[PDB]
């Protein structure tokens, strides 16, 4: 019995060195990362979908968690960092829940439904976006440009530059039509980005598909509180379904509810700010009624996230959240570590 | 900065070792403490004052948990168990908490205003008594007497002829007016309890002191629905409290909102259950608007305490609150270890 | 004397820790196993079939159990992973018996006649199923499908189409005329069983053959409630068998009795519930007379088997349980191990 | 949670150590036990109460045993060896039952109401004595003489001089009348026992009071089928108990179920058979129906008691068992041990 909960703690561990190496980067004012080689090439990186394509994996565990995150990506190309995260804090409150006492088939099926009603309740508090000429577009576009706003006017003019009904078109990706060049100017003909050298084309580019996409699912699926509010929006429901379960199952609601608020707390540690106060503080104007408010990264005052600016695409979130708790499921779903034929 | 911690967690696990040496003998089917000497002698006991009373301490923090005690013992003449138990919770969900890197000033205060609120919704939840011939000052005679009936009849029989007026004189203890006699019959006349052989006399004598100060307290506050039941609906409510305060400080309401769930968590560990399931299928009845439910000690099932018979009186729960809260105050709040001249 | 014993233990532990790595796959709510190569390439799994295809079996005494438990898979093709785990609980409690002084060839007849008179009130317990209009095919279909009723529906609708005399044919096996193709719908033209990729075919492939094999075997057999009630019922006969067997040799009828609780004990420790505690009530709900009360598998409460809806087929369960009893009676009787040229 | 069972573990130990010591002298092949000293002074004796008033305790737990032991010699005088050995049966696999997974209070009120139960079936199964002339009143005086047949004449001879109903008040006791001196014959006046040498004198007195309690007994309860084969006929009812009981608490009915047959295990032991085939022949032989089979001690072929003479009385062995259940209980309920002042 102690075998089977340290395969399944040997495999915890591989996936929470996942999440810590990509957990830094989260939020408009994450931190990047070192990766280093053998021959002694450096590669400075705060883009996690970098970060897990060029990172040496070896444990077998860990392989699964990044298989769903680049899916994730391959459905829209954007949110891989808050999936990880999100996989690795409800594995990590799972195996808390376990070590508890609560056996892991019961926590699965408590994950499963916590991870239902946070998916029904984001796609509902999403709200949608009127036109392309709202700031709203604006705002989504500046955050995943990195605050660099010169990229930023270049997508949101051409998304308005193709129209709305050519936007819906599921089988048409903007990524595609984003191509960067070095010694040119931004404009739209395909957009061209221009660069300084050779070397500044490659994360250019990457930060123009990231921009493309998040116009790109914006007009879709329509607009969520970003920072984690919608997180602990969601949150405080999942707990409240939580206190509604019956039975022992109801610890996994407890564990998806702790684990939705890993996203905010990670952001606000990386803004520097201590986060068990932040998270604590947060929680007055929550009393208001209103679930759309989080926390600014530059002053560390409490601010709703409409007037801040501070948003994310609907569909990222959506997807990022419904692959972490798969993966999640799966990865607490394995008991035992066999050697093949 | 590490040794003001150390200095905290040596206090605690002295309280600690005080209440997992206690916490056993809490609810109906309670287990019994054997103590020994260099002598060898045998002391089998369930009642918290003499193994409280007998029990070697060497540790300076764990000498004032049970002059607090037993100073509530000097009150009322029971609940010594009961707060010794909320005073280990309280003490070891505190060290918890300043584990996580709270401060301990902010666990203190947080302790302070949980206990405010939970005293004063323990003292809204107490239900007055309709006369002495009520059913349930027979229960609560029942439970103080460990389920023998034999002592449960004649305490009531007894304050019957006493009176009620003349029952709620402050300076009338009628804890003092029982004396136990070997061989003789069961009758009032002052109390004579009998017993069997002259080394019976003093486990018959002491629960007749119970069950005459549970009686006596039982017509000054009313009664309080017990088994924990009553802790776990005003923990409810200082969970809400917790999310009403602000700030770093609000993690000492949720200490004192999870202190509140020991004891019935330890009463239904030592009936022989899985307290985690049952704790999660106690709270499925607690939606339909009552806060006066519990679990059973016998079956396992979820079934309303009123009904189900076990009541304890309301200044016995009231003040032990108060004073587990006021030695966990005291004993949080040391910080360095200094010797003297 | 003690290397004879020492040689058949080592012989036991092999056939416990074969049956250990497939004991956590049983049930509706089994746990998968990850099995992973020298070069570091993962099969997730939750099938038994595949478990004992693709892991090394380098101690001989589990090269039998594995052949035998495939032997039993090419006649009706399933119930390998039941054949296997209840072979390991013959032996072991066998071996247990053989601890407490029982020799083992008194052992090997106990488990010869307790064995054979399980099946004969296995076989009898079978109840015959009424056409193929009854809803216990589907019943049958969806179990065998992981609880997919869209691979659930098709298998039955096909039998529907092949028909009563041309199923009930021995020498035709209609495992052999389930195909999958990718990218394709779900119809019967031969079935076609539709898959998203190339890599889920070889799923979907598999688990269309188990629940083709499944409804096959219902028609030939009858039906068997399922979840490990039917084992439980012919247990207590067992039971009954073992206070009319004279001497030293009824020990190994109770190895059968315990033996046949092992496939309920591990469904209810797979389901996340407390096998003692569940498995006591059990026998609690049998005062009735009827044999069919087993256990559901996400509330725990016993429930009759055949309203649940979850039912196994018979000659499935007929064949596991005869190859678990040739299994344990030919590892036993092995005393001694020594090499050749 | 591991010290609160390691408490438990060292009393059982301490209990099975007892009943360890005088096993051996159980049945009328029993063997003697050597006690020595500092100084090398020796006393053989085959007489558990000698033993148990004699051997060095220093184990607080053993005491107890002890003392509940001595005080059903206080009651009656005979049938010490029996509660010993039945205490330490049910304090035996009370543990074991804990070692799988059992809570101990669960298992604590399932041995109560199984030592109920088997205290009402021999209630039950002991019949009355027909007058004073039957001739088990001599069997019974047989087997209290340690099968000398010259102790056991005079004792009934005895018992027809004083009258049935001047034995039947309870404050005459005849074990008290009989007296024992050097160089004297065989009379009675008072009961002279006669003896070879002064150091005679002691173990004839002592046999001489323990015949005198058995034909006590006889008239005041009649008798019930000795040798263990009573404790068996009920052990059967109490297994049957164990199945009506709902939950987790059966599995102390079956410990009491269990712990029954280690009486006659012990005999069959002694006497130079192997108890488990002996056993099973003798549960095979039950088919009629009758519960009065049991073994002899000379053939080890199985016959039924009342023909073969071996009878014990009624009230001895019921309260022996009462006071078994009751320190298996006692010791049972200790969970921690605290040096005291």
């Amino acid at each position: 019995a102690d075998e089977r909960f340290q395969a399944l703690l040997t495999n915890v561990n591989a996936v929470r060195a996942i999440a810590d190496a990509v957990e830094g980067t989260l939020g408009p004012k994450g931190l990047d990362v070192m990766l280093v080689d053998k021959f002694g090439e450096v590669t400075i990186t705060n883009d996690g979908v970098t970060i897990l394509d060029q990172m040496d994996v070896q444990h077998p565990a860990a392989r699964m968690l990044i298989q769903v995150a680049r899916a994730q990506e391959e459905e829209v190309g954007d949110g891989t960092t808050t999936a990880t995260v999100l996989a690795g804090a409800l594995v990590s409150e799972g195996v808390n829940q376990v070590e508890q006492g609560v056996p892991v088939s019961r926590v699965i099926e408590g994950l499963r439904r916590g991870v239902e009603r946070a998916l029904e309740l984001l796609r509902k508090q999403a709200l949608p976006v009127e036109g392309l000429d709202d700031p709203r577009l604006r705002a989504v576009a500046r955050i995943a440009a990195r605050e660099r706003e010169d990229i930023a006017d270049l997508v949101v003019e051409a998304a308005r530059h193709i129209g709305e009904d050519k936007l819906q078109d599921p089988n048409f990706k903007l990524a595609d039509t984003v191509t960067a060049r070095e010694g040119a100017e931004n404009q739209v003909i395909t957009v061209l980005v221009g660069a300084a050298t050779e070397e500044v084309v490659g994360e250019r580019e990457r930060v123009a598909k990231d921009a493309a996409s998040a116009v790109q699912a914006a007009i879709r699926g329509g607009v969520v509180p970003g920072g984690g509010a919608a997180e602990l929006a969601v949150a405080r429901e999942v707990e409240k379904l939580a206190e509604e379960v019956k039975g022992m199952e109801r610890y996994g609601v407890e564990a998806v509810a702790e684990a939705l608020k890993k996203p905010l707390r990670q952001i606000v540690a990386n803004a520097g700010f201590n986060p068990l106060e932040k998270l604590g503080d947060l929680r007055a104007a929550h009393r208001t009624g209103n679930d759309s408010l989080g926390i600014d990264c530059d002053t560390g005052e409490v601010v709703d996230m409409w007037e801040a600016g501070v948003i994310d695409p609907a569909p990222v979130k959506l997807h990022a959240l419904k692959a972490a708790g798969e993966v999640a499921a799966a990865i607490l779903r394995i008991n035992t570590i066999i050697k093949m034929k």
